[PDB]
């Protein structure tokens, strides 16, 4: 489900983000040389940029993108030309890329740790006060809400459990997430995990908070009603 696409990273500081990226995952997992990421380029409009680990340094390769008998066209070199990104990707993962100076297959996906931030729980911007606010309007157990705290790296999944409101402090720790001893890929598969099996006493992630499903539920201040998570 395109692990390794990453489209726009922030502006045309990309290739630099693109970089850090790559480090991270690589250094910290112990990834192969050709580990790799797909992005927007930063140079060329509607092209994308393949960017690739050796042994500490990161290749950059322009993936040129053609509409050509409005047929979408991706290519690394004239010679070749695919269909998708996909297929372009999945041969030069079977197939060495030729870089002039060097040859090179493309090896692990680096997969991106932000995907969170588009979901409709993700509040980028809310204080405990804001979240408590915001979830005593939801007099419903399973209400929640994921907030950034003022620390990088380090969240907080408020919830209504049993009428009252509690706090689960998420951490992230490289390249996974850790909520107390429990360890997820990332903030996303934590709360899918918690929407199946129990945050806090039989609690599941249920609702999901934000100012449009507080206009659809949501009611006008009322009951003036950090904590561990179960393992597993």
């Amino acid at each position: 489900n395109e692990k390794w696409f990453h489209g726009k990273l922030g502006a045309g500081d990309g290739r630099h983000i693109a970089e850090r990226l790559l480090t991270e995952y690589c250094i910290e997992t112990g990834a192969p040389d050709g580990s790799f990421l797909v992005r927007e380029s930063e140079t060329f409009v509607g092209d994308y940029t393949l960017s690739f680990w050796r042994n500490g340094k990161v290749q950059h390769c322009r993936i040129h993108s053609r509409q050509d008998a409005g047929t979408p066209k991706f290519f690394l070199t004239d010679n070749l030309v695919f269909d998708s990104l996909y297929d372009l990707i999945t041969h030069y993962q079977q197939v060495p890329l030729r870089c002039n100076e060097f040859e090179m297959r493309l090896s692990e996906p680096v997969p991106q740790t932000n995907a969170h931030e588009s979901k409709e729980w993700y509040h980028a911007s809310l204080t405990r006060a804001q979240a408590e606010h915001m979830l005593m309007r939801v007099p419903r157990d399973g209400a929640f809400l994921v907030r950034k705290r003022n620390e990088p790296n380090s969240y907080a999944i408020s919830f209504r459990a049993e009428g009252k409101i509690k706090h689960c402090r998420v951490q992230q720790e490289g390249q996974t997430v850790m909520l107390g001893n429990s360890e997820f890929d990332s903030l996303v598969d934590l709360i899918s995990y918690y929407e199946k099996h129990p945050l806090y006493r039989k609690m599941k992630l249920r609702y999901p908070i934000n100012e449009e499903a507080l206009e659809k539920i949501g009611t006008a201040e009322p009951d003036y009603g950090y904590v561990e998570a179960n393992p597993m």
